[PDB]
């Protein structure tokens, strides 16, 4: 019989992940499992215009009940196509949103590594992106000449009620942009140790990268760090042998860590950093290592009862540039691996957060990852690995497909 | 007779920097040059603190007046180094406040080629980071739960002197960073014309690097970008076989740039971006590339009076690990070429500009530069470049006075 597939949140994309995804279902998925726990989700952004954006508050509620949640690359529109899709309307990323709205603390992402296939980083390496605030969560508006003031009215302590003056400031030019944002510090208390237990089980050096010099606003995001590490860290860091003693947690500049990226090719070392410097760093790493399909990212949210909320993701985005040339009929060769680690990351974690045919899921979902791997070793993986002699896209699709049983 | 220095305006750091440009300019400089016309500011985050930043603002006033700086990298004070330089205040950067006070459009950051020397990039990269606007002058609070407001008040238009929200949030958070900034984009039609120019006359694509999907405030930086492409520069770029007919302006992310500066190996490209995000991208540049020590980096601001002032300086810091190594004793190895080229910027600008002592300032530049790119070429390097093999610092420092004549 075919697997039972546990309840789990599917986000449907579009462009050249969401054609990538169908063709898995249908070859790969379907065949051997029954998907109709899966709750499944049109975030096209066409339809969260149709929608107003019904669809993505109805993620968010679903991802909350079920815990368990695939998240394929979606499009985050620009101008030009609001006016291409015939949107009524620019729509916001749905990424922050769901982060937002799981109570997101971290989102990690980690280099992958398969026996015999040399990758640029020898050793793993990890990455904790602060899930939430910075720019993502920002009001904005673009103006011209005028008078730009922000105040903050705090409601505990001696000064409760009173409102003082954050920024004033003139605007001189006719074209501005004037932007207001916060970072909300208490879960980095939780990211710390997750970040630094990730790294002690991995044996890896961790780094704070920060660019709180000139952002001074940062400096809780290091000092909370800092304190974690010293308090609850350190010693076993030590014991484990992976710092020695009197070796104190090092910060990088944000600027200075996209140096260490391309200069660390030996791996085996862990960063943290603030929302958008974890995007902006983890695209690099992705490309330092090999490509986007070498990376797997998941975040960890917390639901209002406390049970952790699990999405599941690739790294990157809807691959606009190889769904152009798909649609003009020329070859592709779109790297799976990213989105399908990502996958089996769900559906692993819905049968057993539900308790439903448990030990054939995680066989199954093993199995394709073993395939993918095995073709990578052998030379017959994507172009992004092998070059110009690898496989397109559909051609790797049918070779795993053909192993698979 | 010593050659006459032009007027120019130095400005000294601190740490591994100053140290090795007190070296140059003991063994390299002052033997061959008569410095008296320089005006040398000491910059030491100390000497900030016992000036108020008097020293800042006389650095600034100076560059008015002298319209060629040469700016050594300088130390932001983190909160940590406050506690151990003995500071009253944690101070700004140096550079924020030079970059806006000389109305700074443009930090161009390009690649050093040097022939026989195989680096990174094959051909030419040039970067434009926008001098000004984004974090580089938030206001900013750090702050506990509370109501955050921020409100615009138009000068002119047909609402002008009506006051509307531009964000309110509930800050729900005991610990959170409260953070409002600006972004002027006027001046972003200056940087466009200095931009494609200069992509045009060095035969490169150009590309513009923003995350205007997300943070949507930041379109006009594109639209700009693109409306000066399209009405000045497109045809030119056609006709010189830069790009073909039909070929449009491309935008990247942010995120995704990071990406291309790691795979586009063959270099002969541009890129364009804000200030925070041109920060980042051109370390990544400089590492992918082979070092800092193998960019150029220079301000393009505007005296009052329509005159350029061009401030000349390297991509980098003040190498503060070099320096706590050379402290303990230990063998350092600083690549100082990328601050050199900026002094020799400086040094040029200020004897065209001034009238005096062209030729032979010209030419004495040129034989620092050649002296250099020989020693390179030899496999005489520093340790970035040549390997374990390679000089230390001060190896490299004395092969270049003996060589010098
Ligand atoms: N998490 C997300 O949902 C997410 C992330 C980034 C971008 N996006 C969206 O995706 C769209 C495209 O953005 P982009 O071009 O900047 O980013 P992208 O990650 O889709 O592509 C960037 C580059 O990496 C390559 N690439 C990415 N994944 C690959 C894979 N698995 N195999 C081989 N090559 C791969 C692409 O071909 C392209 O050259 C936009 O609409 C953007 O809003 C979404
Ligand atoms: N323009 C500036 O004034 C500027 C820029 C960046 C950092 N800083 C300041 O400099 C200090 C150090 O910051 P950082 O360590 O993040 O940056 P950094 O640029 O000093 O060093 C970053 C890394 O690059 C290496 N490196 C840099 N320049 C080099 C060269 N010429 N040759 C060989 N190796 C080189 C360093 O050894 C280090 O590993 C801080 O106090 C910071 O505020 C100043």
């Amino acid at each position: 019989s075919k697997i039972t597939a546990a309840p789990m949140v599917y986000v449907r994309g579009e462009e050249m992940t969401a054609y990538v995804m169908d063709l898995i279902r249908s070859r790969w998925i379907e065949p051997r499992v029954d998907v109709g726990g899966w709750e499944t989700f049109d975030l096209r952004a066409k339809n969260r215009d149709d929608t107003e954006d019904r669809v993505l508050r109805d993620v968010i509620e679903a991802g909350k009940r079920i815990k368990a949640i695939f998240k394929e690359p979606t499009v985050t529109p620009t101008a030009d196509q609001v006016k291409r899709l015939g949107l009524r309307k620019s729509w916001g990323s749905p990424n922050g949103a769901m982060r937002r709205g799981w109570n997101g603390i971290t989102i990690s992402r980690d280099t992958i590594h398969i026996d015999g296939v040399e990758l640029g980083y020898k050793k793993p390496v990890l990455f904790e992106r602060h899930a939430v605030g910075g720019e993502y969560s920002a009001g904005y508006k673009n103006v011209g000449k005028g008078k730009l003031t922000t105040t903050f009215t705090p409601s505990e302590g001696p000064d409760a009620g009173k409102t003082v003056v954050v920024d004033e400031r003139e605007i001189v030019d006719e074209e501005a942009a004037v932007v207001t944002y916060h970072n909300p510090y208490d879960n980095v208390h939780d990211l710390a140790r997750f970040f630094f237990g990730r790294c002690l089980e991995a044996k890896v050096t961790p780094y704070v990268v920060t660019k709180k010099t000139v952002f001074k606003w940062q400096e809780p995001f290091w000092q909370i760090m800092r304190t974690v590490f010293d308090e609850e860290f350190k010693a076993q860091f030590v014991a484990a042998g992976v710092m020695k003693e009197g070796e104190e947690l090092v910060h990088l500049l944000s600027d200075a860590a996209t140096m260490k990226l391309v200069q660390w090719r030996q791996g085996g070392f862990g960063m943290a950093a603030h929302n958008y410097d974890g995007d902006v760093l983890t695209d690099e790493l992705a490309q330092v290592h090999k490509s986007p399909g070498f990376i797997t990212s998941n975040l960890v949210g917390v639901h209002e009862d406390g049970t952790l909320i699990k999405e599941f993701e690739a790294s990157h985005g809807t691959v606009a540039d190889m769904d152009e040339a798909r649609l003009r009929g020329e070859e592709t060769s779109l790297n799976p691996l990213g989105m399908v680690e990502g996958l089996i990351g769900a559906m692993n974690h819905a049968a057993d957060v539900h308790n439903i045919d448990r030990d054939r899921t995680h066989a199954f979902t093993t199995k394709m990852r073993t395939v993918i791997h095995q073709l990578f070793r052998e030379g017959k993986g994507t172009r992004d690995l092998c070059g110009p002699s690898g496989l397109t896209t559909e051609q790797f699709i049918d070779a795993v497909a053909e192993r698979l049983d």
